[PDB]
């Protein structure tokens, strides 16, 4: 079944890939891998075809690689990027060695935009309210994100959005410090390494970009760590005890306990002329006691979102299968789970 391939130069790596897809222009690279731009002329869609770099490098890549592709071959919903294709140029698990993945081509995401206008209320409705439909479903597959932020929010100009990325196994400490966008969004627990996390760490990330979305400012920029839990607290309150019985770790309690106790900071007056649905949101998004946030089939059913909510349209995930994450494989093992994923991909019937 396979298609006739063709060979390219581009960046720094020759590309071999299907004659469907014409007219690659690289976009981007990094540590990753490389992404083109191109046409799928079989589909009529622009496309980003991703050229993994060293997929199977070491035990570590190789099991990243598998992940990767198992999330994306499963996401299956509006509001969240799925899979178009991916191949490989190799006839056989014997000579496999790169792997590609093509999505939609997204052109702005959700910086792009804070950056251009001053949204209505009810471009925030509409906008928040998709995160959460995303959000339901990947949260309904006991997927976490784990690296909500704007940028990795594509809006098309219909204000269409898509959650991308993912949080695979990324984020160097290095990539983390300082006053920088990529730690910004992060719920403390994650933040501060507190207490084994779960899926309640993207709702705070909603409610910071809402909130970005409300006032065109971070919510949290802080210059590095403490700095922004500082700014967090200030916001939501220091913990009480019951909160603090959670932290695990005998240090960061002490910590906290050295600070001085503050009150949470009265909404209304923090989010000046916000709609005070919008206002009710976020205190229940951004709480600190992360048992005690909202969860996104809770916040889908806010009154916030009564224009767009609609029961029937806010489908659950299939199940996903992650016992893999616990298994310790070689790397020619988990190249070979890679394969075997690669051959089996249906494209989908969009
Ligand atoms: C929403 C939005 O996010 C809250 C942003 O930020 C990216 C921009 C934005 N712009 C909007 N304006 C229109 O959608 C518009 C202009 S004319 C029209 C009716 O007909 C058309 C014309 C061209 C098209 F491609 C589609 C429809 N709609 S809404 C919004």
């Amino acid at each position: 079944e396979r298609p006739t391939f063709y060979r390219q130069e581009l960046n720094k790596t020759i590309w071999e890939v299907p004659e469907r897809y014409q007219n690659l222009s690289p976009v981007g690279s990094g540590a990753y891998g490389s992404v083109c731009a191109a046409f799928d002329t079989k589909t009529g869609l622009r496309v980003a075809v991703k050229k993994l770099s060293r997929p199977f490098q070491s035990i570590i890549h190789a099991k990243r690689t598998y992940r990767e592709l198992r999330l994306l071959k499963h996401m299956k919903h509006e509001n969240v990027i799925g899979l178009l294709d991916v191949f490989t140029p190799a006839r056989s698990l014997e000579e496999f060695n790169d792997v590609y993945l093509v999505t939609h081509l997204m052109g702005a995401d959700l910086n792009n935009i804070v950056k251009c206008q001053k949204l209505t209320d009810d471009h925030v409705q509409f906008l928040i309210y998709q995160i959460l439909r995303g959000l339901k479903y990947i949260h309904s597959a006991d997927i976490i994100h784990r690296d909500l932020k704007p940028s990795n929010l594509a809006v098309n100009e219909d204000c269409e959005l898509k959650i991308l990325d993912f949080g695979l196994a990324r984020h160097t400490d290095d990539e983390m410090t300082g006053y920088v966008a990529t730690r910004w969004y992060r719920a403390p627990e994650i933040m501060l390494n507190w207490m084994h996390y779960n899926q309640t760490v993207d709702i705070w990330s909603v409610g910071c970009i809402m909130a970005e979305l409300l006032t065109g400012r971070t919510l949290f920029p802080g210059t590095d760590h403490i700095d922004q839990l500082k700014l967090i607290l200030r916001l939501v309150g220091t913990p009480g005890a019951e909160l603090l019985k959670k932290i695990s770790s005998e240090s960061a309690r002490n910590y906290i306990q050295s600070l001085t106790q503050m009150p949470k900071m009265n909404f209304a007056n923090v989010f000046i002329g916000a709609n005070p649905l919008a206002v009710d949101l976020l205190e229940k998004m951004l709480v600190l006691d992360s048992d005690k946030r909202i969860t996104a089939a809770q916040a889908l059913a806010h009154a916030y979102f009564a224009q767009y909510h609609d029961p029937d349209d806010e489908p659950v995930a299939d199940p996903y299968d992650q016992s893999f994450e616990s298994r310790d494989l070689l790397i020619d093992e988990w190249k070979s789970l890679t394969y075997d994923e690669v051959i089996s991909f249906v494209p989908p019937p969009l």
